[PDB]
């Protein structure tokens, strides 16, 4: 079942281009897309996410779209320039200039060609599975264009799966691009409607490791985006390899979402900084190795994947463990803890796990936005570049919606906090 | 470590239990004496859970056989699986004469008696490393498997408050008219301790188990051996994710949280593929089947809005996974299976390879038509009780001599249960 990857602006295609940069390593794949001497045969799947042109030449089927030509122009200057299909790549001459509403607007009026790549993409597809989107939710390009196309592909392939790594901004970056907090709205309500599954990525929290557990003073975008990879690279695993029949995308998503409109997910990583599975399961909780900075909040559910040599009798130990123990879950069903164990690719420089966890207290972002959003709409703050857009033109009422619509999620995540969450 | 113990009562719980063991020893290449095959591999599988080694190097039961009568214990004991069992896990009291196929006289007799069966069920609970939970075995329409059934699941609630307890429960024949009069009585009061004092209930119907019996392999008035061989199979099949290695998700604790993520609507139904040429059986055959009224071993009525909650297929042969993940795939794009408006579809497939010593698969499945069985209970038990009819040896018991509120309470904790199925049939099961 393949899936397609759809990177949008600056920060969706510098974060593709890391992730297919690790699959590549992963999968034995060179650089121009040519299997390595070594990687003949394997335990991989590379089916799901690349094409395979020859016997021995991969694709990834992945969309590059921007309204900006610099991101795109550094990718094809790249050692990676002939990985991508050319004609996968879109670029706009008309940008987005850090407004939603230009992004949207773009999106409508490159919309044909936008969906011819599409469009050929999925009926170049046996059985689609679903989309992934990478992109940022405050930019002008991953918010108002991913917007767009989160609402298109709701409309267009209806049955098709959306999955987003959704990169939410640092404080720095709120502090230096003032319309922020509109934009972070309007794109949370097409991730809130529009979405089956959203991985949160956080700059605060990101930018915080990378300082304090791996000693970088003043990182760069290239620095935290190897934090990214990582966790792309790992939460595709059970989807890149046999075997994992539970944990398709659909097996994936029923079992760390049973409720449906909570589908923002936190992620775990250790070792960030003699390890057995109890060790790396009990750092995998620990808030320190918890990627998005955030009693009463709980856990709906856990999945690690666990990568490395791991005694198996010792799973059930960890698991139990934490069920009778530092793991706090709703108590209005059991405590849903999923292990998949993995091994680290051969073709790589040791044991790890990645945390996949939907929590509550994911909210107390979504409620962070929804008051920055406020201190400016309440005062009509910094909307003239909305204005002069088609959306806004005549109101502000497609902003006052979305803000209700994340309400109505913050609202229920609180409820699923208590034991009324269900009336029996 | 993770051991499960296993608790025999009555007629029906110990004839099932016996052939759970039996079946168990087959497979796991021990003998009737518990002597492993001399070339076994280790680590091949998971006996542990099941057995403990005995002083002499000899596979013994985690099991604990208990009966108001002698009979089938007997049996047990003059069988060449004598030897298999540990003797100190036997106790049949026989003071107050059986339980005369009545709920109350087995109930009263479990407070008699509490002490020694403890002994026994402590010390097994005690000899774990880390033990999972209970297994109960036993009818729902008897005295013994009934009445201390349900003795022993209160206590088990109050005495190893942490432990999961999953049963195994045989349901009565419906489509018939039985010798115990108080059929309903008998199996309202044991639901009631089903409802609130189990984690995870996997319901036995003998009116589809007969079913197939008399329908397919035409036997008429069939024997319990005969229904107990298809019991067997299931119960068998039902416990592959627990005695072998690879199935992390799947342990007891594991099992229960994915089948059962709505805590009280934990009654689950079994189907079996094949329970009786030119082209192989493939996957998507035995998942398809699966999934079949009639290898689903309840009778629910044939037609509405009842629906899946969740599905696990175990499938036992000779396949890759990729096989069973495009028949997965298949299934789900089919539309085969009706499931609940305010999640999504829980399909689970665990794989496995049958025991060294033909594609075949289980079902186990939470789905909401389950109630139409306790339903039929309330039905029958509503009418006796406006008739009056059958009280007089439930009166001459403690729980009964002044009045019948123990019933009343029962009939309205079963009510509650069957209204919150309907309600998961809805939407506004969650009110977002
Ligand atoms: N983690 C990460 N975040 C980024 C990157 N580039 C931009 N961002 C975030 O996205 C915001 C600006 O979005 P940008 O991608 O430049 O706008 P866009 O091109 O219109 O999507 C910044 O304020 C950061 O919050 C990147 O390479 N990595
Ligand atoms: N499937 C099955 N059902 C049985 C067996 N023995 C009795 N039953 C059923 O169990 C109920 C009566 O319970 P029974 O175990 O005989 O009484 P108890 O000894 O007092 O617990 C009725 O529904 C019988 O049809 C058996 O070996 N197999």
């Amino acid at each position: 079942r393949e899936i397609i990857t759809l990177q949008l602006g600056q920060c969706g295609n510098q974060i593709g281009f890391e992730f297919w940069k690790q699959l590549c390593a992963e999968h034995g794949i060179s650089p121009e897309a040519i299997v390595e001497e070594f990687a003949t045969e394997g335990t991989d799947r590379k089916d799901v996410f690349f094409y395979q042109a020859d016997d021995e030449h991969y694709i990834p089927r992945a969309v590059l779209l921007d309204l900006e030509p610099r991101v795109i122009h550094s990718i094809l200057n790249s050692p990676y320039a002939k990985l991508y299909n050319p004609e996968n790549i879109y670029l706009s001459e008309h940008g987005a200039g850090n407004n939603w509403a230009s992004g949207f607007s773009q999106g409508e009026k490159i919309h044909e060609d936008i969906f011819d790549i599409i469009d050929r993409e999925a009926d170049g597809s046996d059985s689609l599975e679903g989309f992934v989107l990478c992109h940022s939710i405050a930019g002008g390009t991953g918010s108002g264009l991913g917007s767009y196309l989160l609402e298109r592909l709701n409309d267009r392939y209806p049955k098709k799966l959306v999955q987003t790594y959704s990169v939410f901004p640092n404080q720095d970056e709120m502090s230096d691009v003032v319309v922020q907090p509109y934009n972070s709205l309007l794109t949370l309500k097409r991730l809130t409607q529009n979405a089956d599954c959203l991985v949160v990525l956080d700059n605060t929290a990101l930018n915080r490791i990378a300082t304090d557990r791996l000693h970088i003073q003043n990182p760069s975008f290239s620095q935290i985006n190897q934090l990214v990879s990582t966790i792309m690279s790992a939460s595709t695993t059970t989807l890149r390899y046999p075997g994992y029949m539970n944990n398709d995308l659909i097996g994936l998503i029923a079992s760390l979402i049973p409720t449906p409109r909570l589908h923002f997910l936190m992620t775990g990583y250790t070792p960030l900084t003699k390890t057995t599975v109890l060790d790396v399961m009990r750092r995998l909780l620990q808030p320190k190795n918890v990627m998005v900075s955030t009693t009463n909040h709980c856990y709906i559910a856990i999945l690690n994947i666990i990568q490395g040599e791991v005694d198996p009798t010792q799973v059930h130990k960890s698991l139990q463990r934490i069920r009778e123990r530092l793991a706090n879950f709703i108590p209005w069903g059991p405590a849903s803890i999923q292990v998949a164990l993995s091994r680290k690719s051969p073709y790589l420089p040791r044991v790890s796990g990645l945390m996949m966890a939907n929590h509550t207290s994911i909210s107390s972002l979504f409620e962070r936005t929804c008051r920055q959003y406020d201190k400016l709409r309440k005062r009509e703050a910094f909307l003239e570049q909305f204005r002069k857009e088609d959306m806004f033109k005549d109101n502000f009422d497609e902003m006052d919606t979305s803000r209700e619509i994340v309400q109505q999620l913050i609202d229920e995540y609180h409820a699923a906090t208590r034991p009324d969450y269900i009336s029996w």
